RNA sequence: GGCAGAUCUGAGCCUGGGAGCUCUCUGCC
């Protein structure tokens, strides 16, 4: 899946497999 | 060169509730 970081008021996501 | 983690309280942009990219710091090879 996609691993979420609180960034910029928003949260970012890198994908990960899973 | 690659990977991981962190954030407007490290920083910026786009989309639009996320997904990408660059930079910085830290760690590893």
């Amino acid at each position: 899946r996609v691993r979420c970081r609180q960034r910029k008021g928003r949260r970012i996501c890198i994908r990960i497999x899973p």
